[PDB]
């Protein structure tokens, strides 16, 4: 019924219809020297509208992977200039930017290069904070080779565009697919080129940490950096010594921010966790009176209670160090813990936070 479906006309019939699609789908000549197959592609590829509205179609866009698929150089050409007609509302669409990530995995690495750098004089942020843009933004970092998407680290070189990308749910997805990206299999390239990329990246995200630390979505991209080893734990430390130090006790408070700070007690050396113990016991924050300690506000805060609970883990796994002065270290700063939180278990026992410290400090 194929070759009656060519002499109708009806390819947008069938591919506006899920049954239809489905058999388009089933049936389509993988081969590419064959005649039913270069005539469906034909007749796909005759009007650049019905191309690109059958693209953005529930089902159409199916049909439109699946010759993607079963694709040569040639076609991948036509196809290629086809989608980078309209290329920014394609992965705007629900249904087209499925299209689009299919051609940035499928397609030759010159034309997807070619798609990705159409991107470069777009509204960058849009695509990025998109609920569908921002797949193909992560599939085009992952996949394709860094100079075809070198500008996105140059667009957010910017703080604004950092700012902004980073504060929401989908865009500081793309932030960690970008960082992921530049920092696997370094040294192993010899040269500092992802080295410097990332660089540029780190350097935005170290001047802005403060309140990128304190937001809803662009903690994510800290605790990416914190927890993540290897060539980001050079970067960490930056983090941690920039950034969080001297301010320990405001970022342990606030309801986003904390979580960055229990991420660094987690993932820290030694050398950056002895400043954080000395900054949260008798250091910073002094209270030249009777007034309460770092440590007294943290035990009976909402959100820094779960830093309390990350400095009692972290000593405990810190006991067992190789080093006996490490050890021994992190045995005083437990018995500093316990022993404030004995002093205060009565009041912390009225309380579910105090509950859970208590029973911590049991196992």
């Amino acid at each position: 019924t194929l070759q009656d479906v060519l002499a109708n006309d009806a390819l947008v019939e069938f591919a506006t219809d899920k049954n239809g699609c489905r058999f388009l789908q089933e049936h389509y000549p993988t081969e590419n020297d064959n005649d039913v197959h270069q005539k469906l592609f034909r007749k796909l590829v005759e009007d650049r509208a019905i191309f690109l509205s059958l693209c953005s179609n529930m089902f159409g866009n199916f049909f439109v992977q699946r010759v993607l698929e079963c694709s040569n150089t040639e076609e991948q050409e036509i196809l290629t200039e086809h989608l980078a007609t309209d290329l920014y509302n394609l992965c705007l669409d629900k249904s087209a930017c499925r299209v689009i990530q299919l051609a940035i995995q499928k397609l030759d690495v010159h034309l997807a290069t070619r798609l990705s750098l159409e991107l470069r004089d777009t509204h960058l942020v849009r695509l990025s904070i998109d609920q569908n843009g921002n797949h193909v933004i992560q599939k085009i970092v992952k996949t394709l080779p860094v100079s075809s998407w070198t500008f996105l680290v140059d667009f957010f070189a910017d703080d604004d565009n950092l700012i902004h990308v980073c504060q929401d749910k989908y865009g500081c997805r793309v932030i960690q697919s970008t960082v992921e990206t530049l920092s696997t299999d370094q040294y192993a390239q010899c040269y500092q080129h992802r080295v410097i990329l990332l660089r540029s990246l780190m350097a935005g995200v170290t001047r802005n940490c403060t309140q990128l630390a304190s937001n809803e979505f662009a903690n994510y991209v800290v605790q990416h950096v914190i927890k993540c080893g290897d060539a980001l734990a050079v970067y960490r430390d930056i983090i941690i010594e920039q950034c969080l130090l001297q301010n320990l006790l405001s970022m342990s408070q606030e309801k986003y921010a904390s979580h960055v700070v229990e991420v660094a007690f987690e993932c820290a050396p030694y050398r950056l966790v002895a400043e954080m113990m000395n900054e949260i016991f008798e250091g910073y924050i002094p209270h030249p009176d009777t007034n309460r300690d770092a440590l007294d506000i943290l035990l009976f805060h909402q959100y820094g209670n779960y830093v309390v609970q990350q400095m009692i883990q972290t000593c405990v796994l810190g006991q067992n160090a190789r080093d006996q002065k490490q050890s021994e270290m992190y045995g005083m700063w437990l018995e500093k813990i316990h022993g404030r939180v004995m002093r205060n278990a009565h009041r912390l026992e009225r309380f579910s936070s105090g509950k859970k410290i208590i029973e911590a400090l049991q196992s």
